[PDB]
């Protein structure tokens, strides 16, 4: 029996849930002969009231260097950034949820990453499996990637569809733990961009730069666009795509018309359609946002950790695309 | 004595401020004939400890079209804008403390601001009189301009020259109520460049886009830099520029080293200065966050509003700058 | 027009609903000519969430002699007592909602009483009249006085009689905002014969001593003692009793067999039964806890205060009992 | 394996820690072939923020019958104990923090202390071994005891040392979770007058009444009496005494000149000094407060449990002091 020692960065929706959730599965743990053993918890306002015992919340300077695993859950990328690089060029593994970290901070983080030092399933989709489904899908060639990779938008349009007005729907989605601090990075585009970027450079190139995204939101829609287009036996989404142009990939986000009983359309979460050669077209939905669904994420990475696997690996080589695609129309 | 029927969008740092100031200064209000009446305070959680009361909060959007007015400091951009325009449309004005909101929604929002339906003096500055002090200054006309207009990062570098730790200066300026929800919009000059499209669109443009301003925060500044810095008689600032180049105004945001004994450096508070023709050389301080600080430019408004003053309006025409520029040098 | 300067000590329950009644207010209040301005609100902590705006909150030192008016809503006795006394040797008045410090130290306080300097109208019964009540009562001469005078052990008992349980009752009673941070004081009957110290010093004596009242609470009683207390036609309360025997006055708090039409027994809220000569029979009752209910008080006192009124004050002189009396039946 | 079923009442301070400590060392649990299952949590207030899964709090009492243990730090007397008697008069051990229940409430927990079905270690200077300490020492007959039982004051009287305020040090200390809900309650010498009753219940009277404890406290120190007192090569410190006066134990607590190279003014932490016939002199020191240093206490008691062991007795008689003694000097 060993002792597994983590330091956390972040103790907010994501990190609280992690927190408890590990201690909640202590007995699974013990399976692994490993006892979880939190070094602390670092946070900003160590008197908010917060649902991880006081005692172990810290502020900088916290040290990282005797952890096993830092896991990290603070948002943004240069106050991550800087903390986490010290415990990375020590050869101690990240797990991280944090999204724009990777897409915004990676000529730092990719050496690292390579190393397979970074394990982020949720990141994307949360603790739906996404990086695990494409890391599967290397078994064929991309043909082309659509997602709904944002779930406070998702969650907006749904809700708008019913004929909810969105700043009702925004504050629903705030209180339900979905939105970034700042909420036009999930209503522009930016938190699908961000990820979208992720995607790319996992399967099909590890340089994919997340400056090349090109972004539009959701803000001209409105519930009557949207019930038009239910009229027209359709659904908008806003919708994350990669695909050849040209022979190079393209990425994309932007709201699309799609088909009422296509996949992404019909779907029960967040959710990433691909077409590959010679798998064929497969699918995973489940929800990509709030606290418990992304403890799931951060926990299954721990768990991936204790078997023996390394973290989530680039593509090993930028290859173009097999095929000239498209997205679906854009919304006039 | 009739109503002054309020809708309060935010009942936060801001809102709360606000709130709490018109029933503290109510009285005032009788030399217009009026008592301050809120219709209610949209707020996201009805249940935290709030000094509003609790029958006003409305924890989800309610009917705007009664009001006489519209106070909005909420936060983010689409989400006010929604609940705005529809009390736009009918002629209610808005006062707002939102730079974001203006800086990024303004193909909505300026026509209304045109017709002086729009007040925001708490947008830039807080109740320090910057958009007051740019209406007087369109008497001339402008040759440059330069801020110091984000009050959290101002904060945190100074107490960095003071030997505090970056990371603990970010805290006070959060606990004293600084900093936007995502601190990273201070830090990254973002919430600066949104306070300079606005003061763009004051006096030069009124279409100048958000999308041109160039920003960069103060990532890459040390207490080392800012001590080698003092060596060389400089402070390093975060400033917002606006000057001519090439014929076309320029608009960034960025770290510059001043020379220490220049007004941007040594003042007290959030500070913007001019030079302009034929005035000359003109320049405004204070204090640039905080809720009471904000809620005095928001009052200052409202008053504004019962004196028969419209809002505050967009430059009447582009025109290019009479001379070239530049900002200070970078780090 | 003119500001009133306030410094208010606590900013919980009672100082809380006191800051936002005071602003509220603020119309009558110009009718009076004048102005609210909080210099500072005295708190412990400032990161707590909290009814009030934040920038006003304040920790020691917490300078008062610019202020017009102190208002004490913090608790106990040392820590207030340190703070009021250099605001009260300035001539600067108190407000107060504290019937522990009243009670406690009275050998520090009297004076400044006895010179018009405290109000302390919510330190018994909240904002129900209570001690304007007695000093209307001051035309005549006590016979008796009987009151229930804990908000707290009120609800209790209410609540027992109704059968739920004394656990789930308190529980109630400090969500509500009624007891005490030492329950204790309030179901022990401490609170009650604080408050019964202070009506004795302002009717009959005005150094009456806290240590002479006899107190014993509710710690005996349940569903089952006051079920068959109403199948006897009684209702059984904790009251406070001030009564003559042996031609000295005497104080006590305990349960009592109350006839179950007595004024006492069938209070809405927290009430005082006093028989006096000529007078005959008086009674007052409303809420006797609650930050609203206290807030009142205090504001109330604020208006006296504005009005040309001193403070309450004690009894010019001790005179005895003029009627041998006694408390109901006590509980088996 | 089998369940052993905790039924929980508080989820504060020291409940969460217990709740969270119980998770994290639950491995340990099965070399007495049991996993830990809470029936439920009891609390005020569900909605807070908390360490304790939604699911498990119960904001009513509710049945505590199928517990296998009762684990008690909800604060307060009446209402513990009129939740934990039918768990004792059950046969279902109660393991407590809560000093006041037992010192105020024991005509109706004495017994139930006598059969072995009460484990309080944490009630006394937390996980600290004080009354294992203690059960140990009545291998002796007691001379004197003398303890620095309160950890909210030692603390505040050991940063006025260094020069803090009284008040903020009061503060830090309600920080750090040390201090009752009523502060008074510790530096009015309650809490460690509450604890000082249930040493000399162990030790010399399992009839021992709080009533008879003489209590002050701190009000009357100053910066300057402890700055006055190390000028004399002494420290003050609350003490809580246990001491023979005319053939019978005497128990007190005050302010106390200790010289300054005792063990009770040097000791790392809260402390207990006896002298015993014929052990001698002994000493235990350690944290007096905070969540997980009682959380350690309240697990060392599950733990004395599955091994098998009876909880804490009171003294099986009372007898008269051997020897007569006094406290150090008041202040
Ligand atoms: N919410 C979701 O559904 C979700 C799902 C997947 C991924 N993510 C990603 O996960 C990360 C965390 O999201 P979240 O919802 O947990 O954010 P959150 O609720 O805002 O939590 C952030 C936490 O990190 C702390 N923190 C932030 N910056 C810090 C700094 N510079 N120094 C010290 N402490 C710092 C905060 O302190 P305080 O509490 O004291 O402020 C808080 O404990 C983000 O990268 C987000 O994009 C979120
Ligand atoms: N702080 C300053 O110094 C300052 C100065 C000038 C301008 N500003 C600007 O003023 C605005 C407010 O800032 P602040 O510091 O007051 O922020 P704040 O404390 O976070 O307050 C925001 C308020 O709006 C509410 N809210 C947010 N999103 C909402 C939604 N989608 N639906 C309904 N209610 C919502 C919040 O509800 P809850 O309270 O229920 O969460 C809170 O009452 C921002 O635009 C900021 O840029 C700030
Ligand atoms: N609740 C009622 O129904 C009621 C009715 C009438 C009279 N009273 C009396 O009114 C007084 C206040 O009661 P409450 O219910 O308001 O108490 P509360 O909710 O506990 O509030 C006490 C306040 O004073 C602060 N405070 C306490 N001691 C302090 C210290 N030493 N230094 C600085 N700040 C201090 C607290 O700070 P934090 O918030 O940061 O801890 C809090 O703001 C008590 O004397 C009580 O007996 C109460
Ligand atoms: N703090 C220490 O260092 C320490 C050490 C040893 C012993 N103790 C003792 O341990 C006990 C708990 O102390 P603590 O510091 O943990 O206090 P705390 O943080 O105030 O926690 C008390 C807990 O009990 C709950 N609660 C209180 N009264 C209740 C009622 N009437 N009904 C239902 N739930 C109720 C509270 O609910 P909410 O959370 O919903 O309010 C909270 O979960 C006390 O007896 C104290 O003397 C404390
Ligand atoms: N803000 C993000 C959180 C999950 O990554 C979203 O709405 O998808
Ligand atoms: N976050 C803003 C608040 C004031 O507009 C700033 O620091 O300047
Ligand atoms: N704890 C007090 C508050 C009101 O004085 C009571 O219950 O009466
Ligand atoms: N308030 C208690 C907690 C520990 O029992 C103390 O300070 O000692
Ligand atoms: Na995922
Ligand atoms: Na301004
Ligand atoms: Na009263
Ligand atoms: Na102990």
């Amino acid at each position: 029996m060993e002792a597994l020692k983590i330091a956390l960065l972040g103790g907010g929706t994501v990190g609280s849930a992690f927190y408890n959730l590990v201690l909640e599965r202590a007995e699974e743990l013990s399976a692994f002969g490993v006892v979880p053993r939190f070094l602390g918890v670092l946070v900003r306002d160590p008197r908010k009231p917060r649902a991880i015992p006081q005692e172990l919340l810290r502020a900088e300077p916290f040290d990282l260097l005797e952890a096993d695993l830092v896991v990290e859950a603070m948002g943004g990328v240069e106050a991550p950034l800087r903390l986490v690089l010290p415990a990375l060029e020590a050869g101690i593994p990240l797990i991280t949820a944090n999204k724009a970290l990777l897409a915004e901070a990676w000529e730092s983080l990719r050496p690292f990453a390579e190393e397979g030092l970074i394990y982020h399933e949720a990141s994307v989709m949360a603790g739906t499996p996404a990086l695990s489904f494409l890391e599967t899908l290397r078994g064929s060639e991309l043909l082309e990637l659509h997602g709904i990779l944002n779930g406070t938008t998702l969650y907006i349009l749904q809700e708008m569809e019913k004929g909810r007005t969105y700043a009702e729907a925004l504050l629903e989605a705030q209180r339900l733990g979905y939105a970034e601090a700042d909420p036009t990075l999930d209503v522009e585009g930016i938190d699908a961009a961000h990820k979208l970027t992720l995607l790319a450079r996992l399967l099909v190139d590890p340089g994919f730069p997340f400056a090349e995204v090109e972004a539009q939101g959701i803000a001209r829609l409105t519930p009557e666009v949207l019930q038009k287009a239910e009229a027209r036996g359709e659904r908008v989404r806003l919708v994350a795509s990669l695909f050849g142009e040209g022979g190079r990939w393209r990425a994309a986000v932007a709201p699309r018309r799609l088909p009422q009983d296509h996949p992404l359309a019909r779907a029960r979460g967040n959710a990433l359609w691909v077409r590959a050669r010679p798998l064929g077209e497969a699918f995973v939905t489940g929800p990509g946002a709030g606290g418990g669904a992304t403890a799931s994420g951060l926990f299954a990475d721990l768990l991936r950790f204790l078997s023996g696997a390394p973290g989530h690996l680039p593509a090993p080589r930028a290859r173009p695309p097999l095929e000239e695609g498209s997205p679906w129309p854009g919304v006039e």
